[PDB]
């Protein structure tokens, strides 16, 4: 399965509140927010998807993402729902988790929206070449 | 010279609102907030500095930082001066950058830039963490 990473990122707006996770060699930042109002720009280093919210800013070099995977886990006694954006080394450059309110209480239709994306794009898939 | 990374992170509370930047191989996340209410924990992979706010959670493996550098830069959009603290790993790559958070372009909080220079003078423009201890 091969799909547009741009289309997919925009489609993540349907997931409601997310926990966006980016990890370096030594740090982790886990930001709470909804994906929306994405803007794109091409630079020397890559073709970027970008977001500016009140609490945080986000940039994704779409050209470096080789595969996207859906994943569930266990937290409390409840299921977690994640989407991983993997790089050439098969390491997660970005992870998106559905964000609950009180522990395990997801937003109405949120878990459904996640399954809808997984069914539409597939369990694991590779992005098509990026064109801005 | 060498200093305690723990003491340094505690001292960062004096810098007011920061912009915490963590970069992976392909993504950048920037979160706005003061470095305050830090808590430490020893995990399997090492001693971590952490923060929990409503908007974000932050974790730093202190044992992986080999060098810390103060840098004044210039913003791409605005052409205004930026003030950063970069936490380098063993590859001399920034595992975390803390920027003074600007309001309007080049606008900082009262005493904030002076506080950055004071911290820089106290720790040095480039310094190395001591073996991590809480
Ligand atoms: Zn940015
Ligand atoms: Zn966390």
């Amino acid at each position: 399965m091969s799909h547009s990473l741009k289309d997919f990122l925009e489609a993540c707006e349907t997931l409601g509140t997310l926990r966006l996770i980016v990890t370096s060699s030594a740090a982790v930042l886990e930001a709470r927010g909804k994906i929306e109002k994405l803007f794109y720009a091409e630079l020397a280093k890559g073709k970027y998807a970008n977001m500016h919210t009140e609490g945080f800013e986000f940039h994704l070099n779409m050209e470096k993402i080789t595969q996207v995977k859906f994943e569930t886990g266990e937290a409390g006694n409840f299921t977690t729902y994640a989407i991983r954006f993997l790089d050439e080394k098969q390491e997660s450059a970005l992870s998106l988790f559905l964000q609950w309110g009180k522990p395990g209480e997801y937003e109405p239709g949120q878990v459904e929206a996640w399954h809808t994306l997984k069914e539409k794009y597939g369990e694991v898939w590779e992005p098509l070449p990026v064109q801005l």
